């Protein structure tokens, strides 16, 4: 029955080819193997021995094959009602143990992995499905094994309950829906882009950053606003040479001196004399 399943899920499925995974329940252990269908069945032998010692195999479309399938994952009998009379109907479902279900909806004949994730995540959310298993990546069980990851008296047998293959009504829909949600997205976008345009980063752009706000509230007192500046510079870390420098470059209230160097040393004399710098340069050396 174990090759029969697999090749009915193969089928179901439609890929040229699929990532076979393979990981021991008790050790943690990993291997990934990519198979066209007809190798995946001629590796049958090694894969149920692999599972006779305590592996777990997974299945999942190849990376960069063209494919519409989405993996929902943890259902329940009565979800799997709802997604067909809702026209998410599965193009094929897995019991992964009892009561427990996994369907793959097939949405298109091909869609690039970022609608697939975006309707992988929006099928989870409509069905309260497991939403860490929502990405255009994961992998589902193959039939015809063993789940190893336990019942009284024993462990269950992973099965293919339906397997009909076919587009859901819904999938041109949801494939619609996606390019709506990823286009708001996009819009959102362009919003706040527009915005900060209207609104990498030395000490220098530090320095006018500070500045531009300081001088429209303190305009009567630039020295005051070069005071300012400067304390939240060395507070933030930056050294007496760079706030000096910057200073040097961009300060309005420095091109009135002369001297300029005096008036400099002295801003950042006064600087690191305070309580509040000597404290926040403290707490930052204490950081990476």
């Amino acid at each position: 029955r174990t090759l029969q399943a697999i090749g009915r899920q193969l089928k179901a499925m439609g890929c040229e080819r699929f990532d076979i995974g393979v990981r021991d329940a008790t050790t943690g252990q990993m291997m990934n193997r990519e198979w066209s269908a007809a190798e995946v069945l001629q590796n049958t032998p090694w894969l149920k021995r692999m599972n006779a010692q305590g592996n777990d195999v997974y299945i999942r479309p190849a990376e960069q094959e063209r494919h519409g399938l989405v993996l929902v994952d943890d259902l329940s009998e009565f979800d799997l009602d709802d997604m067909k009379a809702e026209g998410r109907e599965p193009a094929l479902v897995v019991e992964t143990s009892p009561k427990n279900y996994q369907a793959w909806v097939k949405v298109a004949d091909a869609a690039g992995g970022e609608l697939r994730g975006q309707i992988a995540r929006t099928l989870a959310s409509e069905y309260d499905a497991d939403p860490a298993s929502a990405d255009s990546r994961h992998y589902g069980r193959l039939a015809g094994f063993t789940n190893r990851k336990k019942h009284t008296t024993y462990q269950p047998w992973v099965l293919l309950r339906e397997s009909k293959g076919k587009t859901a009504t819904a999938g041109p829909a949801l494939v619609q829906q996606a390019g709506q949600q990823i286009e708001q997205a996009q819009r959102q976008q362009e919003k706040a882009r527009r915005l900060a345009s209207l609104e990498r980063r030395t000490a220098l752009d530090e320095y006018r950053s500070e500045m531009a706000g300081l001088v429209k509230r303190f305009g009567d007192d630039l020295s005051k606003c070069d005071f300012i500046a400067a304390q939240k510079l060395a507070s933030r870390g930056r050294s007496a040479e760079e706030i000096g420098k910057a200073m040097a470059e961009a300060s309005p209230a420095l091109a009135e001196r002369k001297h300029e160097a005096d008036y400099i040393e002295r801003t950042v004399s006064k600087v690191m004399g305070l309580p509040s710098v000597q404290l926040a340069r403290a707490e930052l050396a204490r950081a990476p």
